[PDB]
């Protein structure tokens, strides 16, 4: 779903690095996959994908499936990984990650 925004090479290496359960770190994934250097238009396309439906937010259960947006058969994040990722992104603490949070998080 990221064809045209992120290259396959980086996506391959990013998934590879966080292979073992609990090895995931969103900041490392962002950097390796090439997200932090993308335009505002691509960063919003990325949000629309990860957020799945049209609730306008990345709900926790959606976050858990973060890696699958890149590779269909990727593993789901662990409860631990999901919580760490959510905690760092959910600035307003409403339990989910909205667009502003996403934009900001990608800039941190
Ligand atoms: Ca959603
Ligand atoms: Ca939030």
């Amino acid at each position: 779903a990221f064809a045209g925004v992120l290259n396959d090479a980086d996506i391959a290496a990013a998934l590879e690095a966080c292979k073992a359960a609990d090895s995931f770190n969103h900041k490392a994934f962002f950097a390796k996959v090439g997200l932090t250097s993308k335009s505002a238009d691509d960063v919003k396309k990325a949000f629309a994908i990860i957020a799945q439906d049209k609730s306008g937010f990345i709900e926790e259960d959606e976050l858990k499936l973060f890696l699958q947006n890149f590779k269909a058969d990727a593993r789901a994040l662990t409860d631990g990984e999901t919580k760490t990722f959510l905690k760092a992104g959910d600035s307003d603490g409403d339990g989910k990650i909205g667009v502003d949070e996403w934009t900001a998080l990608v800039k941190a």
